[PDB]
């Protein structure tokens, strides 16, 4: 009997990953076979310029469980992962790196946690360890800032390695976004979520790129950087009128030219800052409208059918 | 004979509402039964972290009229209400609070008013009463400002407790919005509307949250905060040229350095304010386009079929 | 034999138009009957607060050719006209005012011009005449500005009275816009268009509203108000460096404090203006993208079928 | 046997092209016949005001392979090309100019390169030659700037003359854009692409229009002009506090009025520039979201079906 349904999906983005495919697939077949469930391996060749696609073709010819999504260009690891998740049909979707930095044997624990009733199972590293002190401090500050300014609780030490149930995968597909912060998106779609500790196996930064990623994470879920300027401009304006009133009082109790210039410069700056703050409020509203996030995400229903 | 049609829908958002469900449902069954019409109770469990969903399951197992929409996360009372209204199928939809702050026996008067021919029946409190003087003054000022700057007439003392006919519910579903001011939206979709006075039963503010809600209400229906800055910048620029011309006249009838600095600062500030005003005009246009409100909402038709 | 096709559609928006419906329909029946073609009258009751809808019901009960679209609220004359055009099914659509300011007997000339092969037939007044000199000057300046800054040639002295063929009506329905300048939209959708002169029959301004309408017309079809500021800021910056270099030359061939303040203020203003200009460019691009105008509008095809 | 499938499509935009249609079609029939494949000629009459459409009708009546798309207005060469590509159904689409500036006999080499396995075959001029030195320098600088600021590698000396496979045509149709930079779009959709050298046959600038085209190309694929201003404002602010601290140190080791004015002006300018930079970041995000580019473009698939 052919089940014709897939219980587990493994999404693996590739970029120049020859001489690693054999080890990858050997370890995965060693791990995914004792689970005794139907599975599929979605290898997303993300615009590699070397002999990576051909070995994927050779593997897929021999093995039915391997499926290949060949992106036209190099779109980036996150976009390749999103494409693989879009083309995955299993009940649970588990991203995996080609170099096998994250252990595959944690798939057993991920599946057990999922079967316990969780919809998201994060695979969080126990300790950063090999990361440099500068990287650790920057990551900690970034996560604290994300927690403070946003209403979203992104778990620490989380990578792409995780398990998403079919509900979460459908909800993520329900988010049309081009500037996506995947960590914040997964934490935004809040189902019953849990984490499993794992110690990265041994022997495993363009800070401009990390800064850009952090900027995307800040901007996609917080509008406060667009709201502060109204209050700052109002404060500066109020200080300007206070200074002008004090100068008038001094004149009656003449104003030097530099004092009048102070007053006018501060007032104009405050008015312009108020204008920028109002425009920033409207621009944040436009962003929230344009991102086209669903108003709500229903998890379970009693007595009703899921809306089209 | 099974009617297979629902005449009244009650949408109730929940958040940590145990030990209140029994009283809620007892009072509702006491009120909704003498109406002698088919009804349904849409309980929208809005991401409660305590034993609220389980009691809803127990109630729904015993009672067919109770339907549960379990949101994945805590999306907020307004979003839970919107989800319940989306999942309601009755001719009239009546939001209800779990704590029963608003009397359920007003549902009879709401239904009578609806049967009199109205499409929206507001349930307005006769007098704020227990509200503090600061809250009363802030609410009054907010409503006067809303009336002045917008073309929309939001009735005073209105909460979520109200009746929406199927026409109004469909029209509200026809408004794709993520930054929604529900009061302003309901007043924007203008059908035959009326109000019923009720005195809240006895024993029934994070001013930052109220300020944010007021800001959303101001920004979603008025663009004047984006239009003022053009006029302000033009006025400031005109004052700058007036001052410069007066200084030139004084020179011919030398200009001190502070006077030239005044002229240049004022002119640059006015030009920048004009630029900000033009950008604000275009941004307000972008907001109105992006909010994707329908051009018109047809209420009744003679001799024609409703367009797809 | 029932044709089951409508050859001409008359769209008439109404707002407090009692005691004029009888004269309206008498004149229309006097005009539309000698044409010997099937027609329909779409009366769009635009949220009138008096006894206008009831007389429309009485007329529609007696006459099959009268169809009523009753808007829920007062959306404005332009929006009511758009709704009536959306609900019209004739080959040619002719807007008409309720007070009969524009003669109905011009419908004969409009139909003749349409049958000559034109897709848009404007009904332009021969001379403004009764309009005040201020109104004439403002209208002329507005039309000259529209012609200069836009690539669109809006014919002068054009009102809502006109004929749109089914091709033009479909193309206009293909323009999803909430901030619509109907004159500019009709001139933007450029088919074979012509005009017919007519002298308004005898006995037939909130300048803030006219200013807002003009602002919408300017902003919906021109982006130059968002492009100028880059050039202005660059010019101001270049002047600032020129002044600073001249001051340095004077020092070597000390700079007074006011001169350094001039230099810094001008440079900062120019840099901020360049930033505003770049943001305005991107905002104009966002507007053009968001307005969702079709890339092209195909008029006639040979050897191919019209794309879905 | 009728193939009922088209192997090659030629898209030719027209604008006042009489007395050239006969030579055009003679040369094309001379070139496209030895290919021994089914073809079609899509002539997109782009709002010509002279006797161009009628000759196209006469040609299409005699020849079945000629198909005419008559645009309502003059939308521009790029938009007419896009419309023709939208209405083309061949496996390969080859844009062609009416004046035959680009040789038609290069279609043979384009087809050979396509049959070799490439999805895009650029037709690049070997040397600009007749172009003026100013034009050559401006084009070279523009292409270097495009390469530097964008991640996209637009090949040099490329015009509209090229071959797009059906995959690339479908991907381009998958890009809903109103402000389109076709060169950057084709380079953005990155398939297996190649180029063929050709020396333009003998006897074959409104710099404002070239500047606008360059501005569109810069703005549609780069957001850095919206990102720089945050860093510039932060630098200016830091300089302002440095100057203020140095002045305080000088006072303790009084500040002249011009020094305090320097400090305040620089600080306000830096704060406003930071606000403009944040707004520019959010506006670039809004642009990337609104342009509605697909997240990824899948080229080939193994073991899976193409998603709807
Ligand atoms: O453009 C692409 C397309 C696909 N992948 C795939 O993504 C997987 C893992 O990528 P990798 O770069 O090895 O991530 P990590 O091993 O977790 O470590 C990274 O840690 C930093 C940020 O996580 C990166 O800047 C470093 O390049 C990299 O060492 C692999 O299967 C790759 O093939 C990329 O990395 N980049
Ligand atoms: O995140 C959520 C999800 C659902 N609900 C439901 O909303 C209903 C009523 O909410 P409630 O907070 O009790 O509103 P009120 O009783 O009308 O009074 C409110 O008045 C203020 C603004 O109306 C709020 O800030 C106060 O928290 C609250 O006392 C209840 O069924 C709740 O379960 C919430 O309130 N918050
Ligand atoms: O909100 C609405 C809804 C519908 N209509 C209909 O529009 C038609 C004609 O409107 P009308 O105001 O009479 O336009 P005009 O007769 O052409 O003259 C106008 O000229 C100015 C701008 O055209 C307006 O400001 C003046 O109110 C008005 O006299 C009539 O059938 C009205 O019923 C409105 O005018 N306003
Ligand atoms: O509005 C339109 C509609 C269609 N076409 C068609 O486009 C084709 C080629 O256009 P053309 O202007 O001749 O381009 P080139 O021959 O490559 O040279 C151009 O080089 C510059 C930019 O490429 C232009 O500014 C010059 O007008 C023009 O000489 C022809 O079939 C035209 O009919 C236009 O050019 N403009
Ligand atoms: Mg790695
Ligand atoms: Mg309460
Ligand atoms: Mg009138
Ligand atoms: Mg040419």
């Amino acid at each position: 009997q052919s089940n014709a349904t897939i219980e587990l999906s493994i999404v693996i983005p590739m970029y120049n990953e020859e001489d690693n495919l054999e080890h990858l697939f050997a370890r995965l077949l060693e791990v995914l076979t004792p689970l005794k469930i139907t599975y599929e391996i979605i290898c997303v060749n993300d615009g590699s310029k070397d002999k990576t696609l051909k070995q994927l073709i050779d593997c897929y010819q021999s093995n039915r469980q391997i499926k290949i999504v060949n992106l036209s260009r190099n779109f980036g690891k996150e976009i390749a992962l999103s494409a693989g998740i879009d083309y995955a049909q299993g009940n649970a979707v588990i991203p995996i790196d080609a170099d096998l930095q994250d252990p595959p044997e944690l798939i057993h624990e991920l599946v057990d946690k999922w079967r316990e009733g969780y919809d998201i199972v994060y695979a969080t590293r126990r300790s950063r360890q090999g990361e440099t002190w500068v990287k650790q401090f920057t990551a900690k500050m970034f996560y604290k800032v994300i927690g403070r300014m946003t209403e979203i609780k992104i778990p620490p030490n989380t990578g792409d390695f995780r398990l998403m149930d079919r509900k979460v995968v459908n909800a993520i597909k329900q988010l049309p976004e081009r500037t996506r912060f995947m960590k914040g998106l997964f934490a935004w779609v809040g189902y019953r979520q849990t984490f499993v500790l794992f110690d990265r196996e041994p022997r495993f930064w363009n800070y401009w790129k990390l800064w850009n990623f952090a900027l995307d994470g800040i901007f996609s879920f917080s509008l406060l950087p667009l709201k502060v300027w109204t209050y700052l401009g109002s404060i500066i304006s109020l200080l300007s009128l206070a200074y002008a009133s004090f100068l008038i009082l001094k004149t009656i109790t003449d104003v030097p030219g530099y004092a009048s210039l102070m007053v006018a410069i501060l007032f104009l700056g405050g008015v312009q800052l108020i204008s920028l703050g109002v425009i920033g409020e409207y621009l944040g509203r436009v962003y929230e409208e344009v991102k086209a996030r669903p108003l709500y995400l229903v998890s379970d229903l009693w007595g009703l059918e899921y809306l089209p």
